[PDB]
């Protein structure tokens, strides 16, 4: 049934493994070198003037098929706050995500703030810290700085009865002038994607499995998320 918050505030936790890495910067891409073992994606999220999202994700291969498990436990929210109250636009701002290497856990740190759009015209921020661990004990590419800049769109299928969201998104790297890693080889084309979420905001408990493809040689997503509650 109806989600208890906003499909926008869920689209950053629903695989940046697919993520266009330009020529130049192949050998600081490291979520595709962490495959097929993959990694594990932590956030915590904070609405500001509200309350927080704690995701934690299992991002690996499952055969042909690149798989995004997360657990989202919401806390903190306001009843008639933006979130709960469903005042969020149904759009979705472009944002730079600034990556840093974290070499201490063989992995990387980023940071972000996306910008939410209210239906009143004020903006709601939602403050991203996230760090990447890979899963394998195989060597990964710790890049240097740079960032991840996106676009994306929102959009409904008609013949949906069940909430749901239509997302396609574009993703390039920049911030930087033969495959780098393994793992980069394993997304040379078209690859099928499955999201599954399990979510309780405020104890308002919800499912999420989305479907597609990504194409990362052109920075591509697009999916399917349907709400499984």
């Amino acid at each position: 049934g109806k989600l208890p918050v906003p499909w926008p505030t869920l689209v950053t936790t629903l695989v940046q493994c697919f993520s266009r890495y330009p020529d130049h910067m192949k050998r600081h891409d490291f979520f595709k070198s962490a495959m097929p073992e993959g990694y594990v994606q932590e956030r915590t999220i904070s609405f500001k003037d509200d309350g927080k999202y704690k995701t934690r994700a299992v991002v690996k291969f499952e055969g042909d098929t690149l798989v995004n498990r997360i657990e989202l436990k919401g806390t903190d929210f306001k009843e008639d706050g933006n979130i709960l109250g469903h005042k969020l636009e149904y759009n979705f701002n472009s944002h730079n995500v600034y990556i840093t290497a974290d070499k201490q856990k063989n992995g990387i740190k980023a940071n972000f703030t996306v910008r939410h759009n209210v239906e009143d015209g004020s903006v709601q921020l939602a403050d991203h810290y996230q760090q990447n661990t890979p899963i394998g004990d195989g060597p990964v590419l710790l890049p240097d700085n740079h960032y991840l800049s996106t676009q994306t769109v929102l959009s409904k299928d008609p013949n949906e009865k069940r909430d749901h969201m239509v997302l396609l998104e574009f993703v390039t790297a920049a911030g930087i002038h033969g495959s780098a890693s393994q793992g980069e080889e394993l997304f040379t084309g078209v690859v099928p994607i499955l999201v599954e979420l399990d979510g309780d905001v405020n104890g308002h408990k919800f499912s999420v499995r989305g479907e597609g493809e990504g194409d990362a040689t052109i920075g591509k997503l697009t999916l399917k998320f349907i709400s499984t509650t």
